[PDB]
DNA sequence: TTGACTCTCTTAA
DNA sequence: GAGAGTCA
DNA sequence: TTGACTCTCTTAA
DNA sequence: GAGAGTCA
């Protein structure tokens, strides 16, 4: 809600509900040929998801507390960042998983950015491979690589120049 | 249905009529430090646009010919492509710009790929920054770079490990 | 047959 | 990646 | 008050 | 990044 601390006992109280969904270790590319370990603190795949926890998409969910006698709700994944500007540079700021994994709320596995350098680090080579993200990434982006170009840059005649 | 050779035509009148567009040479980053030149061929701002070309979004155009008495209608950056597959690893091929320009419509441009793999362009190092694409950029991508993110993870407790 | 508009749709964050 | 409403 | 569902929306390719 | 309709 509005105040300062309203808003601390919102993210303590997620923190702790997060803190005791099951914690599931995945093992990802780094880059450079390195692999390392994350452990996502992963939402339950169906209800109950935890005190104040609700599914609003297959892969969303909202988290609600009554303050003041009213209702707030917020992006489930959002919760760790209420105190932080909600855009940047005139484009609202997301929640944005380092570990590329929606179920996860371990907010060590989040960070608070526009959604082009949140939809980047789908492509990034990783912490061990190149990432030069100044929020440094955990893993590999899960579409790095060459690609399956069907077909390249080509003309009939001799109209065009690169 | 068209035959090869009604393909052939199309797409021989439509680089007939790209390669009377405006021709804008533009300086571009390549990655590593280093700086290229791409020559666009830029579609109008507004009508008319050329033989065939009209506009049905802000940044879309389409492509028509009219083969005995039937009206054809293309995206106006497939039509190099009518000839490749249109699908591939189960994906829909997408015209994908390699000078990250929508108006430009030079074939040597362009490249047939899934939206995955032309999103990913767009955070590209580039051909000497390390591209990795197995069709090479023409530059690196635009949103290339470090990212401007808010707020990285963190907790206020101790309920997380990494 | 052609031009210049109109509308809505796909994908995965 | 989001917001908000309907029921119990 | 809390839970479990429902719907549509945003963005930029 | 797409397909299709209307009108003259
Ligand atoms: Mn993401
Ligand atoms: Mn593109
Ligand atoms: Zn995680
Ligand atoms: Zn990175
Ligand atoms: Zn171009
Ligand atoms: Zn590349």
């Amino acid at each position: 809600a509005l105040t300062n601390a309203q808003i601390l006992a919102v993210i303590d109280s997620w923190e702790e509900t997060v803190g005791q969904f099951p914690v599931i270790t995945h093992h990802v590319p780094l880059g450079g040929g390195l692999q390392g370990t994350l452990h996502c603190y992963e939402i339950p795949l169906a209800a109950p998801y935890g005190v104040g926890f609700a599914k609003n998409g297959p892969t969303r969910w909202q988290y609600k507390r009554t303050i003041n006698q009213v209702v707030h709700r917020w992006g489930s994944h959002t919760v760790p960042f209420l105190l932080e500007p909600d855009n940047i540079n005139g484009k609202t700021c997301t929640a944005s998983h380092l570990c590329h994994n929606t179920r996860c709320h371990n907010p060590l596995h989040l960070c608070w950015e526009s959604l082009d350098d949140n939809k980047g680090r789908n492509w990034c080579p990783g912490p061990n491979g190149g990432c030069v993200h100044a929020v440094v990434c955990l893993r590999q982006g899960p579409l790095y690589g060459p690609g399956a170009t069907v077909a390249g840059p080509q003309q009939r005649g001799s109209h065009f120049v690169v």
